[PDB]
């Protein structure tokens, strides 16, 4: 193959990227987007703050641009994300009780309905658990609504879009730990009772040199619960600036991740959280860290590129 897209296509899997619609006007950016991936997800365009800035007042412009791009270039469309504690507007945080639950249900319904027939899969709920096990402790949904908001969100999502794959997504759940176990119990519960749930997303925002050795094992146990699995926000950050050894390790790490997916028949594919290090979210969140993507700030393919192709 000559592109990661062909390599992924050939393996009967998806290889996507997190898109920023504004960057499409940058031809280099769009050139790589057009030919290196077969799936696209909105990095921010479909989140609550970008879609419902005022109560029951939606702005689908950016989200629609992302959907149009996927349809125009023949890529699968992945929705991110309907319920998340972060990037939630103040108006919603100022609500509580039935008023808040109402706002959440309305958000899920309206956004799912708007993209019905376009978005193939949805991260209905994102980052619901806590490192160390149990539910997230700094979430407006967990605090104001309790354990049941997850189930409520999925059922409402299914009520709105009866065919889309409904997923739950999270990070630090790549390996088998207290966090992935709490997630596991939830998914098992849902499938046991018929709560609509079709997939589980493993963000995979890893650190160079630290890829969970039981990633494959973990993906398989979830897949065996009767649900699809997917690497959704892959990037492997390092201390900047990069050098040959760091880039070599990063490459091996990308290979380990993609191979873990290739080894689980129900692993739909791998989505990297961005195209170029030039725009990666890492530097601003993890000062001193970066160079986490497949293409560097000058759009040159990094060693990670070859590793991804051989892993597929
Ligand atoms: O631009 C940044 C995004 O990349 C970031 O996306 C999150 C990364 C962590 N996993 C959940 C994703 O939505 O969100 C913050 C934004 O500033």
């Amino acid at each position: 193959a000559t592109t990661l897209k062909e390599a992924a296509d050939g393996a009967g899997r998806d290889f996507g990227f997190a898109l920023d619609p504004n960057r499409l006007s940058e031809a280099q950016y769009k050139a790589i987007a057009d030919s290196e991936f077969n799936l696209v997800v909105a990095e921010n365009a479909m989140k609550w703050d970008a879609t419902e800035p005022s109560q029951n007042s939606f702005s689908f412009g950016a989200g629609d641009r992302v959907a149009s791009y996927a349809a125009d270039t023949g890529k699968e469309l992945y929705g991110h994300t309907l319920v998340w504690h972060s990037q939630l507007p103040d108006w919603a945080k100022n609500l509580n009780g039935s008023a808040f639950e109402s706002a959440m249900v309305n958000h899920v319904t309206k956004v799912a309905d708007h993209f019905e027939g376009k978005v193939a899969s949805w991260d209905v709920v994102n980052e619901a658990f806590a490192d160390g096990g149990g539910r997230r402790q700094d979430s407006a949904f967990q605090q104001k609504l309790g354990n049941g908001y997850i189930e409520t969100a999925f059922r409402a999502a299914r009520a709105a879009d009866p065919t889309a794959k409904l997923c739950i997504n999270d990070y630090n759940v790549e390996g088998i730990n207290a966090k992935s176990n709490s997630l596991y119990d939830l998914v098992k519960d849902f499938k046991a009772r018929g709560v609509p749930l079709d997939c589980v997303g493993f963000q995979s925002h890893l650190i160079v040199g630290q890829v969970p050795g039981d990633f494959r094992q973990n993906l398989q146990r979830f897949a065996d619960l009767g649900v699809d699995v997917r690497i959704t926000e892959l990037d492997i950050r390092m201390r900047t600036p990069s050098d040959a050894t760091k880039l070599a390790t990063q490459a091996a790490d990308y290979k380990k991740v993609v191979q873990a997916c290739m080894q689980v028949t129900r692993c739909q594919g791998v989505t990297v959280w961005g195209i170029t290090d030039k725009y990666s979210w890492v530097p601003d969140v993890f000062p001193g860290e970066g160079a986490a993507l497949v293409w560097d700030a000058s759009y040159a393919k990094k060693p990670a590129y070859a590793a991804v192709m051989e892993a597929f």
